[PDB]
């Protein structure tokens, strides 16, 4: 068939996290590298576009990943 599923409850944030820590199992220097990233916008440092700059970079070699975020995030034009 097709490897899919939709329908994201609200709560829908730490999904995307662990998958990160999936993908990147043989590979934990790649994980931690994200982790201190996340840390700069937890601290006020960086903003939403931000973020993604490292993020780039850290899943260079996972570019459905680093486009599956983007979309993935909550926050967006939706209402609110």
């Amino acid at each position: 068939g097709s490897s899919g599923s939709s329908g994201v409850h609200v709560e829908d944030a730490l999904t995307y996290l662990d998958q990160v820590k999936i993908r990147f199992g043989s590979d934990p220097a790649t994980y931690n590298g994200f982790l201190e990233i996340m840390k700069e916008f937890k601290s006020q440092s960086i903003d939403t576009p931000g973020v993604i700059r490292r993020v780039s970079q850290l899943f260079h070699e996972h570019p459905d990943l680093i486009v599956g975020f983007n979309a993935f995030l909550p926050s967006g034009p939706s209402s609110g």
